[PDB]
């Protein structure tokens, strides 16, 4: 929603770590400082690796946002980020996020990166057909049968999974780079049909 009057940083943003980044990007010199929606309308990006941050609870105050980088933090829960329908790029590697249903309504949304976050289910990215990049490397993931809905990925990593089965790429013709290392794959085929690929990695497989 929106803020109607003047409001402190810290009110908004729970998170004080989240806070702090909400005040280094709107150059403001305190997280008690007030801010208008005016001023959060501003925010088209946040740059927020490695920050401690453990909820961005308030950032459904910012409906200008299309690029967010909450690399390696210690995110759970991304509901706050349900309707920022003009997020073009969304990276949340190391983090603990398992639950995909809040990126159901992200159709702006082309690059996602969730490594490192021990999830296996992904049934979730079905809602995300528009994707043309997807990270998804260092995960517990065994079932890609979604990603055959994701026909608009040029890049897709998957490395360091527990997948055997890629059929569910055969379709994929505009994938140029496939990283698919450190997984259990014996059977090829699928990459059969793929005439874009540039980059293929499938080194290291457990079979
Ligand atoms: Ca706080």
């Amino acid at each position: 929603e929106t803020i109607t009057v003047s409001t402190p940083i810290k009110q908004i943003f729970p998170d004080d770590a989240f806070a702090e980044t909400i005040k280094a990007n709107l150059k403001k010199k305190s997280v008690t400082d007030a801010v208008t929606q005016n001023e959060l309308n501003s925010i088209d990006q946040i740059i927020a690796n490695n920050s401690d941050i453990k909820s961005v609870q308030g950032i459904q105050y910012l409906p200008n946002v299309t690029k967010l980088f909450l690399n390696g933090n210690k995110l759970t829960d991304i509901k706050p980020l349900t309707n920022l329908k003009n997020l073009g790029w969304l990276f949340l590697d190391e983090n603990k996020i398992k639950d995909l249903s809040s990126l159901k309504d992200l159709k702006k949304l082309k690059s996602l990166s969730l490594e490192h976050n021990g999830i296996s289910d992904i049934n979730g990215l079905v809602h995300l057909p528009q994707l043309e990049s997807l990270y998804l490397g260092n995960n517990k993931i065994t079932d890609i049968t979604v990603l055959s809905r994701l026909t608009k990925l040029d890049t897709l990593s998957l490395e360091d999974n527990q997948i055997s089965d890629i059929v569910p790429l055969a379709g994929l013709t505009k994938l140029q780079n496939l990283y698919l290392s450190k997984n259990h794959i014996s059977d090829l085929r699928a990459l059969a049909g793929l005439k874009n690929l540039d980059v293929l990695e499938l080194f290291s497989q457990e079979c």
